[PDB]
């Protein structure tokens, strides 16, 4: 009652200024918009686990869709929306690093350091992910971070697995949505949540950044999975705690920060936004949102929406542009 009455108070008040993409009567009821009451940038998301209890598989591919419309819809072309989460989506998902380990395991992968920011360990596959259910205990495991392995360059079935769960089929790089380039992804990642390693800190952090084709600027879109070794899923695991700036104020927060958009994203800025920064900005009319992202979810992120991601569990990634 109260999400339906807070969404459609913020439908009618886009709707006054803005003409959004339609949606049915039956589909907004599982639509949740709000602004973030700090920040006051706009979150639109939805809970595939409830959806897929009242939706048939033809009315939910409906829905998937019409949803992934209303989330992207711009203004002047600027995004109305910061973040758009689909809750619990890639709950059916296979096991994405579970399946890289057992089907590409000799596969040279790049693995940080827990300690020093200029190590880089090159080993199997099946090697990283054998180390990371050794040390995983309680939402991290004791060893580095993945990094990042295109999955467009076997990998083929897990292409098909993406393309046919529930909202990614239109908004692959090569889907229905898609105005097409192997620079877009899908690539995946692993990382092993922020902890203490004896003792200082391993922050796991992606600073703020736009994302671009490489210079034009692109929506992204990502899955998360936690990391388990081989349940209740309102008590699923946060895995990201994520900063999204409103696209409206791209040039605001980039001038704040002192980013340079021209840089690639890991070196357009070099300040780690936290709370202080944020009620700074925030006196400038910047609007932003704050908030956590939970396995099994997916998210996008529209295009000139500057973000930032912090690993609070040891999850993995898989991520890609889409050029809509
Ligand atoms: O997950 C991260 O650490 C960054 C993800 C992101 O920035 C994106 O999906 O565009
Ligand atoms: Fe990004």
């Amino acid at each position: 009652n109260a999400t339906m009455r807070i969404t459609n108070r913020n439908l009618k008040m886009l709707t006054r200024q803005f003409d959004l993409p339609k949606m049915s009567s039956r589909f907004r009821k599982f639509v949740r918009i709000r602004r973030h009451p700090n920040g006051m940038a706009t979150i639109i998301s939805c809970d595939y686990n409830q959806i897929k209890q009242h939706l048939g598989p033809n009315e939910m591919k409906h829905f998937e869709r019409q949803f992934v419309r209303l989330g992207f819809a711009e203004n002047n072309g600027v995004p109305l929306f910061a973040i758009g989460v689909m809750e619990n989506a890639a709950e059916a998902l296979h096991d994405q690093f579970e399946w890289l380990a057992k089907n590409s395991p000799n596969t040279q992968v790049k693995v940080g350091s827990l300690t020093n920011k200029q190590f880089i360990e090159t080993m199997p596959m099946k090697k990283y992910y054998e180390s990371a259910m050794e040390t995983l205990d309680m939402g991290t495991f004791r060893f580095g971070p993945l990094m990042s392995l295109s999955m467009v360059g076997n990998f083929k079935e897990m292409l098909d697995a993406l393309n046919a769960a529930p909202f990614l089929g239109p908004i692959m790089p090569w889907g229905d949505f898609s105005e097409v380039t192997s620079d877009d992804g899908p690539i995946f990642w692993v990382r092993p949540g922020e902890q203490m390693v004896p003792e200082t800190a391993f922050n796991d952090r992606t600073n703020a950044h736009a994302d671009q084709v490489r210079v034009k600027s692109t929506a992204a879109v990502g899955v998360l999975q936690g990391i388990r070794n081989p349940y209740y899923e309102d008590e699923r695991k946060a895995v990201k705690e994520v900063i999204v700036f409103d696209a409206h104020d791209l040039h605001k927060v980039a001038h704040h920060l002192a980013m340079d958009l021209y840089e690639p994203p890991v070196s357009q800025c070099h300040r780690w936004v936290d709370d202080a920064i944020l009620n700074t900005m925030r006196r400038e009319g910047i609007r932003y949102a704050k908030l956590e992202l939970h396995e099994n979810d997916m998210y996008f992120l529209p295009r000139n929406v500057i973000h930032q991601f912090r690993t609070v569990s040891a999850c993995s990634s898989v991520a890609w542009h889409v050029r809509l």
